[PDB]
């Protein structure tokens, strides 16, 4: 139930364990995950977390792999420029992506079709394929241009899902709101939450 | 410095330790309140928080300014349909509101003037007035008809500043990521820490 | 079982009461759980078109709507107009689909403006947010531009806008096959079988 | 009271017994009508009525007068590329023009202006004059490209009344359907209901 | 996996292999498919293959059946016409039709919802059941148009998939190029591409 | 002599590497000074997609080029990504015409908004101040509606959306047949003669 | 009276000499200054006047402090990519910004929200913050892009301020025109001469 | 090259000079030119310059020849209210148009098609014919009417050319400034310099 592959993309929003938590979901489901990550999204989570995430693609899999538990290639890492990734032809993508945290400046360059690096590109690859883009901004106020972009994406089917977590299941620690977004995410893939 | 009379109005979305620690904050800040609060909203302050409020707005204020130890007359709560309340008229409204949090019915009924409550017709005022107007909405996904209204009040001066705390001061408590939120709304409006 | 296990039932203000009536004992033969709303203008058409004596309260309507269709124990579950602990009030919790049948001029203003002033325009906008089916069976004659204008931004967003306006290229023979005849169409569309 | 000429068009949707018993109470109203159809519409007519309409328009006169019990002359038939018709120039058009039922190619045409045929040309002809435009249709579901075309004509003065009958004065029989959004259509055109 | 019934009309644009593979795609995946064609793209055919397809349906129905060594009834070919066809109503039309290639005058219809012949009309029964619809149009330059045509449709939720085949799996002959297309359809369609 | 004098052509990442080598080649035998300006996506389509050892830095690529289509000395230039000194990237130095093919949906997606962020972006964006041809040359399927939408904002204030979408009805017999019925249709938008 | 910090921001459009005399009035008015430029602008700079300024912040930060007679610390230089600068956040950065000049590639980005580095990320933030913010565009002709996006700033309050200075105050100079735009950007933000 | 008859418009904008300076070099450039003047121009050229402009039609004819040093009947001035002048009519007016410069009101009166003189009936003769139509306005800031009706007639085809030179070149003098934008409008227009 749900899709086996998913892109999981994080850019340079704040919220980074939105992601990290969504990962480490997604790989207890079972499911293969195409990660994705900016360069403005690498200095938030050594801002934001204790995670020490290696740069280039190859020891970040390895990290990633130990960090979520992950089976062997479950996880793959692509650079932001490697064109010859699954997620950046129609035929190769996974299924399904998520943009967890999504920037503002992510948000418009999928608003607009940029394609300026890979995560781009593979959101753009969705939208034409018209397979499920979920986005999850972090802004506060929101601009009429960051609403302009969301509206225009929600029109097309993408799925603005920011990380506006609720009150009403009584969270106790931020992890219960950072769960309440992640299990949000898994509720519109369509995949189970076992929290 | 910031408006010194501020309608703070709570509609029924999640989040209603936000518009309580927006309450307590402004009171802290030493001004006048004008309390409007929607009947899903009493229930949804029930549900998340221990604040039960007494219904009629006369021991409703008596319990805010209590809860809050404000001054006498700080605080003063009107009906959802006292028309005669200052936030009504342009003339005796306060120069500033915050719907917060903003559910997504409110969110509609102020994009389109919709005027049925205090709290919608309050909001419709400071449009008119061209008053600052914080609507503070807790949903997710938003829907494209969730964004236009957000859209539209956003193009006419209203600020759309969504319950999405943000994690770069490293919070270790939800009162943390509740003040992120309320330290955002008061930066709005202008009024310290 | 092809379709949707739980449907959510909204019937409104509008004139057309057998549409809803007959629609919701065609979900209960097929064996589908029904969320049943009703509004209050809609209880009085159904008291002004029909001869069936509905219950005002929601516990006493859902015994009289069980024994109406013959239903199981639990198969209908019947939420008043101000019950937001309703499982269609919360996405997570929501059924899969809704149908209003049929759909006031009223509440497709409210569901293409979001108003959410009653559990019915709620849970409309939760199955939009949600991007889960949305059938509006309005009954209105002539559609002013006010009605088609809020029918076009509905149908532009996902939502299907499916008139009761029923064919007559089976020949219908009583007041009966033209209320079925709509009635299939929302089974239909709906991915329910008919019979 | 009312215009006392009208021009009657029947295309290719379901309903044709709307036609009929719209064509029936304009002769018993003593009407002039000026009837018009489409090829699609008479194949409609022989797969759900048993009338059996002629072909060509003389023919098709004299068994309508005949049908109808109308005076010499009250209706008159045109060929669908009968551009000297009254309905094709505004000097001479009849004042109020109604399509019962309206396909949603000719809803399509219409709204575009094609004038493609004299159905579709003399519709253009009651916009550009200002003259009453009635336009019946008969579809489920309404898609966007349906309520686009309504949408833009209702905004122009033209009257969208589709074909869905209401069931608040309890009717027993499908011609008491058929009456109902008849009597709307005389209503919105001013003439006096008799039934 | 996929729709097991499909529409397949071939208009008059350039490409008429782009059909016919697509075509013996179809039934080599065991698909039932519901052929049509318009008069231009007879022409096309003609001009540009050599396949000497007949005129008529039933003749057409037994060349095609051959010519893709299909079984007894998986081609079904109607009439432009032929509005008891299948495709022309909601309730029997399949579940998925592609329009390959696409004229610019088709895509129009399509756009503006005219329904001029079975094939205009299928599409726009696909559009208001939200069933798949894939446009391939060859037209070089897009005027605004064209493009505005094809943006409508694409918002609507049609697939538009110009037949503009790529180079990164460096082609041989014609054939690869064609292909390319061909399996962009039928990965659009959610159908394997084993051949 | 019929057409413009000087063509700027822009290759950018978008497969199809074979329509923008032929259109170069086409106008040096139509004896046109070209411009020639190339993005590194596009360097990377070429070397997958061809036996094209394109050099990397402009000096290197324009003496590969030159020998390449047998052009005359002078008759290509090459400018680097961010050589704002180009006479492309001013409205009185540019050549009299762009073509940018093939054209990736990012550069689409930049000409429509203007972001200017390179010099074949930039070059677009002059051209259309200048109401000078722009010939925008787009490869993909689908066409998303973030694609249509920015190819319908450029064809309406002048750009011309010529897709690498081939005939057949020249009944081709091989795949530079397809190729070259596309670089003629761009030839003729262009007002250039075809005598290939 | 006016900001007492503006973000001064230069991209890469002809008339370098506007921003430098506009960083040099604003350093006289005693204002802080959080000064930006695009790799494209040094280029500019060094091509139309006699500035070349050093590459790194910190050596340009003390270029610019001894260029204008700055005090110590009144001029804040930060790098493209410095997303831990004040002007990338709500709550830190200064209340005004002006791009001058602003490059009509900077123009696009604050109009599709690009956020690519510091000053469009700047830009969102004041938009988002309902903070003054100036854009001077140096561009002939202006294309329909051009002013569509121009058009969509100014609809949200941004002010566009384009570098066509008048003659009615007869100028006998370059630097009576440079003055003249430089006059109405200050004018604009409330700040004396 | 480039059109032999030019109407060559100015109104009451700042930036006399442009027009002066445009009006000599179609003269030196051997092209007839039909020249239009506003009222409100006439005060903006005796305000910025020290040019004595005649009032009416065939003095002023006689001046702008000897200004320039034209040729017998090369320059032909008409009134505002002449319908009968070439620029009038689709069959009898120059190939291309220029309004240099271009105040706010003559740029909405094209816009909107108000022909209320010669120079909004010529430039709206221009549109209907897809005739090369410059507008060099000068204004700033640009508010978003101004903004919106340049934006509606560049999208018409028409060219927004404002007074904004460029510094590239790095002008001495403000002749070279005026000398850019009028190279700019030559250019445009596809005559050489
Ligand atoms: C003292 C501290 C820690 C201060 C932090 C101040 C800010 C700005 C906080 C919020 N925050 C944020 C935090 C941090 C740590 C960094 C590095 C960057 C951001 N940004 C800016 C983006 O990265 C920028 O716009 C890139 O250009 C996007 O690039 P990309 O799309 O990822 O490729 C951001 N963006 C967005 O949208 N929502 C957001 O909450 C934030
Ligand atoms: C086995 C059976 C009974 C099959 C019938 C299936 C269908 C499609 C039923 C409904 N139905 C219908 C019925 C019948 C009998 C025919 C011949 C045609 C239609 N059509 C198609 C139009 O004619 C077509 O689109 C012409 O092209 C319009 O031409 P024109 O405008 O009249 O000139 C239609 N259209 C519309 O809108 N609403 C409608 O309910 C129907
Ligand atoms: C413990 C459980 C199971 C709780 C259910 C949680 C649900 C259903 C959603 C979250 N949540 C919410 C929580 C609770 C407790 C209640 C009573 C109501 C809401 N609503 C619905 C609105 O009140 C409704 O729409 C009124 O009609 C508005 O009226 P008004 O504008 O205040 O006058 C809501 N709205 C909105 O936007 N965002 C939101 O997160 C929520
Ligand atoms: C007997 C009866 C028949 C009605 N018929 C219609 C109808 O056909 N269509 C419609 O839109 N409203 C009809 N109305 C009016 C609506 O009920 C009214 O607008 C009401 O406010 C709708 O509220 P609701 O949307 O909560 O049901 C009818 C009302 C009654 C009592
Ligand atoms: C040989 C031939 C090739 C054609 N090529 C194209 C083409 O590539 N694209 C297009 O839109 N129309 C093309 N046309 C024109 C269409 O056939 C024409 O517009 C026709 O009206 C389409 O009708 P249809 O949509 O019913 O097929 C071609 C016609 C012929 C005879
Ligand atoms: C081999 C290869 C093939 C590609 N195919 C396409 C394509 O057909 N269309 C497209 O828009 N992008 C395609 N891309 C992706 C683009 O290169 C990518 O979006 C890039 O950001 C474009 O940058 P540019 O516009 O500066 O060239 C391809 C990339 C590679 C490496
Ligand atoms: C010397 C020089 C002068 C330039 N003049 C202008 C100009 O007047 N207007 C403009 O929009 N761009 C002009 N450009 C081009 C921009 O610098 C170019 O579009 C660049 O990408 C802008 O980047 P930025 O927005 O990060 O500064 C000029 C460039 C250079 C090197
Ligand atoms: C000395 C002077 C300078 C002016 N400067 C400008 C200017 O820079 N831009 C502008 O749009 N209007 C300017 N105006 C105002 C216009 O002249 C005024 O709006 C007038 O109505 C324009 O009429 P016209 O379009 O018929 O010339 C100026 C007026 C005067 C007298
Ligand atoms: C004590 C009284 C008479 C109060 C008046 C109440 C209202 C709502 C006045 C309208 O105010 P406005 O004109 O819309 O701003
Ligand atoms: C011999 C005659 C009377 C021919 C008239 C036929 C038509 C359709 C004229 C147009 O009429 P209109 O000007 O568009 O209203
Ligand atoms: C020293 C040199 C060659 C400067 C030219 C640089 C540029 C790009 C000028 C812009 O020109 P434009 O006015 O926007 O058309
Ligand atoms: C040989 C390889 C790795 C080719 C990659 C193809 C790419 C990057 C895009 C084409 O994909 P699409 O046609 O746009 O869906
Ligand atoms: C007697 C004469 C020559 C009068 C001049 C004609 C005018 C002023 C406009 C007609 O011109 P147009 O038809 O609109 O292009
Ligand atoms: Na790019
Ligand atoms: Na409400
Ligand atoms: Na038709
Ligand atoms: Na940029």
């Amino acid at each position: 139930s749900g899709p086996e592959r998913i892109t999981l993309a994080m850019t340079g929003a704040s919220g980074a364990q939105y992601g990290l938590r969504l990962l480490d979901c997604l790989v207890q489901e079972e499911r293969e995950v195409h990660f994705l990550i900016s360069k403005a999204a690498q200095l938030v989570m050594a801002t934001e977390t204790d995670v020490a995430l290696p740069a280039k693609p190859q020891a970040m899999q390895a990290f990633l792999t130990e960090y979520c538990g992950a089976a062997a290639g479950q996880i793959r890492v692509f650079g932001q420029n490697d064109w010859m990734a699954p997620p950046a032809s129609g035929s190769s993508a996974p299924n399904a992506m998520v943009i967890c945290p999504c920037s503002t400046g992510t948000l418009s360059a999928v608003a607009t079709g940029a394609c300026n690096n890979l995560i781009e590109r593979a959101a753009d690859v969705a939208l034409k394929e018209r397979r499920p883009l979920v986005l999850v901004p972090r802004e506060a106020p929101f601009s009429s241009i960051h609403l302009e972009n969301m509206l225009k994406l929600s029109n097309l089917g993408a799925v603005i899902l920011p990380a506006a977590p609720g009150f009403y299941h009584q969270p106790q620690s931020v992890e219960d709101l950072v769960d309440f977004v992640v299990a949000r995410i898994l509720n519109t893939l369509g995949i189970p939450q076992d929290m």
